[PDB]
């Protein structure tokens, strides 16, 4: 029955909970396969789908974006999500589908960007619609990625990778990286991504891994800082998550260390 993630408590959102800030009138663009607005632990705001063949955002045959949205409403329970459909059936997306989904959010004043998606590959094209996004004034939080550890390499997915994009990676209950949560120095922060319960289709709820769900929780933290400091930019909202973020290990795997919502909505 209703899923909260444990890691609501981990990051500290219940304190701005009581404090009255739930992310009221912070418009969230959910970039992903769709969400079920049928279920009814979910609101959605509206959408648009830029995959050719399936024309309803509204509909998630992938069971992914349900999920996404039930634990950005877990962190932000009044957040306006809307629907960006623009990965298909097989679960990936053309460049050019993800960057209509990024000029949709542009032009329809999205507060917070979630990309929980990645390619090994960039687009010059993709960097330019993400970091034109930013300099528009919007938080654009990315999944890290589920390459793990790859040596001395980078194994941040794209568009996490760019410099413009908060990069998220994944621990569990206990603070440990998960072993898949890619790394890399272009990883920002970390946030729950192990065994989080949310939203499914169908009026069901599940536990999911990944740097997707750990992702989500950043952008939901997105939506309450805003809440309570409304004319705060992107810039101070990405500065109050990464300059009070809990020290976990190396920055190469860690980054900046735990999300601590309620230390970055004093900052």
């Amino acid at each position: 029955a209703k899923c909260v993630s444990y890691g609501v408590s981990q990051i500290k959102a219940p304190a701005l909970h009581s404090q009255g800030y739930t992310g009221s009138n912070v418009k969230v663009a959910v970039i992903d396969s769709g969400i079920d607005s049928s279920h009814p632990d979910l609101n959605v705001a509206g959408g648009a789908s830029f995959v050719p063949s399936e024309t309803n955002p509204f509909q998630d045959n992938n069971s992914h974006g349900t999920h996404v949205a039930g634990t950005v409403l877990a962190v932000a329970p009044s957040a306006s999500l809307y629907a960006v459909k623009v990965l298909g059936a097989d679960g990936s997306g053309q460049y050019s589908w993800i960057i209509n989904g990024i000029e949709w959010a542009i032009a329809n004043n999205m507060d917070v960007i979630n990309m929980s998606l990645g390619g090994p590959s960039g687009s010059a094209a993709l960097k330019a619609a993400v970091d034109k996004a930013v300099a528009s004034g919007v938080v654009v939080v990315a999944a890290a990625g589920n390459s793990g550890t790859s040596g001395s390499s980078s194994t941040v997915s794209y568009p996490a990778k760019y410099p413009s994009v908060i990069a998220v990676g994944a621990v569990d209950s206990s603070n440990q990286r998960a072993p898949w949560s890619s790394v890399g120095p272009e990883l920002d922060v970390m946030a729950p991504g192990v065994s989080i319960c949310s939203t499914l289709p169908g009026n069901k709820y599940g536990a999911h891994d990944g740097t997707c769900p750990a992702s989500n929780h950043v952008a939901g933290a997105a939506a309450l800082i805003l809440s309570k400091h409304p004319n705060w930019t992107n810039t101070q909202v990405r500065s109050s998550l990464e300059n009070t973020a809990t020290k976990l290990g190396d920055s190469f795997y860690y980054g900046k260390g735990l999300i601590n919502v309620e230390a970055a909505a004093q900052h």
